[PDB]
């Protein structure tokens, strides 16, 4: 249950949960001593007393310092417990976040997932700091108020417990209601982070194909129904507290009318009624806020719901190994890659590649080039195959110990908006050196545009890296996958966008580091496979051919027709 | 002013602008009948009276209406009035953020752009609508409790300007402090937002170099600083709404000091004083939450500042003109592209290209290849230059009928998270046909795969359309820009992540159009470039030669050079 779970979230906060109690529960000894004060006030002043008439000024400073000095003890504390939990909310949400596989991040949009720890986790913040204060305050209060009426008159009292199914009617039908609408609101709201998220992603080409009108329907058509959703909910809510309080005012009408009759009228003593009315106003008060504050209250637990879905998401697993991968040797073996959506492209391969070796993998597009390779770094769980990496099990090695120790160029090279020198030392090696930043740069040939940047190697980038130029930005994922000093390289069309002379010096730069590693390269192009070691021709996944460079090309086969 | 402004968005709810008051004003009303009511009961209980005892129940539920309808007609329009305002708001933001320029974009990254509509935005939400309320209650409520004060007790009450000074200075003191915080809580949070729509991109980037601990620091920085900053702004709140009850408090005993003295005392009546404390009571309550929601107020006005800086922000321009191009004749003269930062790229340039034509741009990167195609679509200004687009300036054509009609084909392929014929079709020929889209897949050699996928031609992508493959997502962008049917075809670099094969067919396929263009293409690749009618080696912006493929192979020069 939400409720249950939550409170698992405070436990090291007990110490301070009490205190709140205390603070707020001198509060609610201070507002039942209004209805005493009224009585006291009125029986002093009816018998014309001077010694309890003059004395009342002090008794409301006295009794505001405690509506003072334990209200803003126990009012700030409540910010204190909840902003404290939701803290180690969001913190720890971004951890499982971040650990996810890749397939949770293909399915679900960035304006989703981030609409999720900013939007819906936000809501539990308001719908829970401010929440809790008024409905501890709307209790307690309420709560001693009655217990101090049904001790001075159980008689008349006893018949409130009449129309209580009532109002616990009128309230659950109008809670389940706002609970199942307020997950429609907060799932509109992540469409409407989507449309943005997704205009700020493709401005290029909205402002390219002119689609911003386009765009703004879409938009307009989420606000909207957002809008409608939040009018209905508001209808619901606002029906509710004046309606509770017209059952309470028949309820005191007839507990008034059944005190009034001049048989029970004998001595009334009014100062004491009077004393009932103010404590029937004071309780009415304090049950129209925490009617009130339902809607707050059913927001966060729509929040809640969908976070600790995400909370039990199903993340990634781990093994257990430490190894130095030896200059680790890949030999898949009857590998598939069946996928979620039901494509297949790694139907059969196999390969003993050894340590020291250029393997590189040229072939027809739309054939798994870029999908054998994630299973390596573990961003696609293998299906009836396995992968002995330094002949043992690949899962029998920690991720962290994997992915740390393999260098990749993705395809779509991403750059954070930071500075070029953390981009270029980003990851576990942020602390390598002050020189060894130099040294990768060089070797990746991007050490002759970076001094000619504004600022040079602590210069921002831009949104994703767009500024620094088409093929620069390539670079960028060369140079800390150099920096990254792991025995494997796998260059995945890294020489892609850049141009012949570029990629002819960063080739001689690899042939020339002395450090032979099981490096992968997947071109489509012949300078950079003329010097594999082994080609491996690949099409739907089948290995079609393999040799070196001269045997393919006598064996012509498939080879040949890629080498016009 | 932020006030002034926001006024003027609710110029066409002034007809219900007065119908909230009216039920506030009845509730209001009803606020003072509850000091007469006490008199009333005290006065007829104490004089033993029957007629006026026994008729005081029918005054409770009568009462209570009035707490209700009228409290719920007047309450609902307050989320109506706020809710549609800011829906004309965040709205209206979209259409400007999208006619932002691409400098924009670059400068600021999508969590920080994002978070100026999803949270900046959504918190003037919940500053407005539940504020509107509550400062609209607190207002007419008090002040109508007050005349009545007034009006039963002048004398007395007169007393009471002496401490408003006190409160004001209490409250206008405590107001700019939360104001200034206001204002770095937002800005924390943009820096949390860029922190998690960073980690989403770069999702890749960040588990193959095990960043995902760099990034939590980060993250748990920013987040340990934004509940800091919340925590700070909660203690002067909580701070100020006890403390005003203390001065008012001492204000109330001063008054009822003065007031109790044997002299005045005479005939007191104490049905009215009783009264008197009913209404000091009930007044000290809306201030109270007034106070409260002087918080929730200020949020408002630190995010709406940023709302109208974003609104104010500088826009692209326009001219106004129409025309077909006749198949337009783009004449560079005298280019200059001084960037913002400071680099150069476009020196000197200068062309003649006539319609027909297939010029190609070749030379080395980092030259400015991917920065004079923004000229042509506007996506950069010309600094110290001009084009001649049909003999005719080029700022002279409106943006709508110059992107409209200029098909691109940017270096870093972008698709949206919809159904692939949406995405071959976006734009502005969304509607274009049921038929031209599959016209469109054949001519680019993407209705090969497409048929294959899952659910084809209506099959939802990834989150950037990842999912179907390395080059296929760049087919797409070609089948859209030949789908749309301009007279333009800038291919930059649109052939780079496509094999051999895949290529061929499209270069055969844009040679026998039978329908030539001006098509501008900037690939690092000989195949393209050869069948060209016209090739120009550029080289730091400067035009390094011009010719054809014949002439400039004779000529050996730079293209010599690019030929290995
Ligand atoms: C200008 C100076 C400000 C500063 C200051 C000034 C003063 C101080 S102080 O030291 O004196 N402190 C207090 C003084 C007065 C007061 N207040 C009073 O006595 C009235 C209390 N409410 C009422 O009697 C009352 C009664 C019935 C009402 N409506 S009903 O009959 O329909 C109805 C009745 C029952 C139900 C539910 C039935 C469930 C069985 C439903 C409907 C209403 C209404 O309509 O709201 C109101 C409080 C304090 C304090 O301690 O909180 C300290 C500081
Ligand atoms: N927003 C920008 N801010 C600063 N410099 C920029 C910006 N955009 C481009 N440049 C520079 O302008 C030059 C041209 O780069 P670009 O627009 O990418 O064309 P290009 O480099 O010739 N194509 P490519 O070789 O694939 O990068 C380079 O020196 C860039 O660093
Ligand atoms: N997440 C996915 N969902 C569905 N199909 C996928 C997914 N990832 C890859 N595929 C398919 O698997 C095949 C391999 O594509 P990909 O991983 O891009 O390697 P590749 O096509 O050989 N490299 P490239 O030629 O540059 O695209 C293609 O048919 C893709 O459509």
């Amino acid at each position: 249950k939400v409720y249950l779970r939550l409170i698992s979230y405070l436990k090291p906060y007990w110490g301070v949960a009490l205190l709140v109690l205390i603070g707020f529960g001198m509060n609610s000894a201070t507002e039942v001593s209004v209805a005493k004060l009224i009585k006291f006030i009125i029986d002093a002043i009816q018998n014309a007393s001077r010694a309890d008439l003059d004395w009342f000024p002090l008794l409301i400073i006295l009794l505001v310092f405690f509506r003072g000095l334990g209200l803003f003890m126990g009012g700030y504390y409540t910010a204190v417990i909840s902003r404290s939990l939701v803290f180690s909310i969001r913190q720890e949400v971004y951890a499982k976040l971040l650990r996810l596989p890749a397939q949770y991040y293909l399915d679900n949009s960035s304006g989703h997932i981030t609409a999720k720890i900013m939007y819906n986790v936000e809501q539990l913040t308001a719908a829970s700091s401010e929440s809790l204060k008024t409905i501890v305050r709307d209790g307690m209060i309420t709560l001693g108020l009655l217990g101090y009426l049904f001790y001075t008159n159980w008689r008349l009292t006893i018949c409130i417990m009449v129309f209580l199914p009532v109002i616990g009617i009128l309230v659950r039908k109008a809670s389940k209601r706002m609970r199942k609408l307020s997950m429609q609101v907060q799932d509109t709201m992540g469409d409407v982070n989507h449309v943005v998220q997704e205009s700020i992603n493709g401005n290029a080409v909205v402002k390219s194909f002119a689609g911003e009108e386009s765009e703004q329907e879409r938009f307009y058509k989420s606000s909207e129904e957002n809008l409608k959703r939040g009018l209905k909910m508001v209808i619901v809510q606002n029906l509710n507290s004046p309606v509770v309080q017209v059952v309470m005012a028949c309820a005191m009408a007839l507990i008034v009318w059944l005190a009034l009759r001049p048989q029970i009228l004998g001595n009334t003593t009014a100062g004491e009624f009077v004393a009932y009315i103010t404590a029937a106003g004071l309780l009415s008060k304090p049950v129209k806020n925490l009617t009130d504050v339902n809607e707050k209250l059913q927001r966060g637990l729509a929040a809640a719901h969908s976070v600790f879905e995400l909370l039990d998401l199903p993340e990634e697993q781990n093994s257990g190994e430490l190894k130095p991968q030896l200059q680790g040797a890949i030999r898949f073996d009857h590998v598939v890659l069946n996928y979620a959506d039901g494509t297949q492209a790694i139907k059969d391969f196999s390969l003993d590649i050894r340590p020291g070796e250029t393997v590189a993998l040229v072939g027809r597009s739309g054939a798994g080039k870029t999908s054998l390779v994630n299973m390596l770094v573990r961003f696609q769980e293998v299906s009836s195959g396995q992968i002995y990496l330094d002949d043992l099990p690949i899962r029998d090695i920690e991720l962290s110990s994997l992915r740390t120790q393999i260098a990749m160029v993705n395809q779509q090279v991403v750059l954070f908006n930071r500075t070029v020198r953390e981009n270029i030392a980003y990851g576990q090696l942020h602390n390598a050196s002050d020189e060894d930043v130099i040294a990768a740069a060089k070797a990746a040939y991007a050490h002759d545009f970076i001094m000619n940047l504004p600022n040079g190697y602590d210069t921002v980038l831009g949104a994703q890296g767009l500024n620094l130029s088409g093929g620069q930005r390539q670079r960028i994922a060369i140079a800390r996958a150099i920096l990254k000093n792991a025995p494997i390289l796998i260059l995945d069309e890294a020489t892609s966008a850049l141009d012949n002379e570029s990629e002819h010096f960063i080739q001689q730069a690899f042939d020339e580091a002395m450090q032979d590693r099981t490096t992968i390269v997947i071109a489509h192009r012949l300078s950079t496979i003329e010097n594999a070691d082994r080609i491996v021709v690949m099409d739907r996944g089948q290995i079609v051919e393999q040799g070196t460079h001269q045997e393919l090309l006598a064996k012509h086969g498939a080879y040949y027709q890629l080498h016009q």
